[PDB]
């Protein structure tokens, strides 16, 4: 309900963010939006936080483990011939993952397939859908989340919304 647990690590960095790492318990103070929530550290520090990076602290179903013991390792590339280190002639910077990514916001996937959280964890979506990328490690192949269906995929086929 109120306080939440961050088991996705955030390790932010700013005055308007609440960096954490280690099932930290952060109390909610103000939630202007639904995707983001203003939390407070256990020390007395207030900073924003990506909601998806926490569970919500609310039991109901069995097996709380949302992924405990997954595959932090990224999937190998399918394309052969190194098409390009970035997107096609894009006068903009719609490059894969710039840094941390503005999100977890709302991305409009315009080019994917039909994978199974088994194949390579690769979430399942369709051109004209949208996923909320939350997990972001490297600046290339990271992970995301739509309807729980987490996985990986290049940002070279999405159109970030207006949040």
């Amino acid at each position: 309900v109120e306080y939440v647990r961050a088991l996705f690590d955030f390790n932010g960095n700013d005055d308007e963010d609440l960096p954490f790492k280690k099932g930290d318990i952060l109390k909610i103070r103000d939630k202007p939006e639904e995707q983001w929530w203003n939390a407070e550290d256990m020390d007395g520090k207030r900073g924003m936080i990506p909601v998806p990076y926490v569970e919500k602290c609310r039991p109901s179903s069995a097996s709380v483990s949302t992924l405990t013991g997954g595959n932090q390792d990224s999937s190998h590339p399918q394309p052969l011939g190194g098409p390009e280190p970035g997107p096609y002639a894009q006068p903009s910077i719609n490059t894969p993952l710039p840094n941390l990514q503005n999100g977890p916001f709302y991305a409009r996937v315009i080019q994917k397939r039909v994978p199974n959280a088994y194949d390579k964890t690769a979430l399942a979506l369709e051109v004209g859908e949208l996923v909320k990328v939350t997990k972001i490690n490297m600046s290339g192949q990271w992970e995301g989340e739509c309807n729980g269906k987490r996985g990986h995929f290049p940002f070279t086929h999405v159109r970030l919304l207006d949040q």
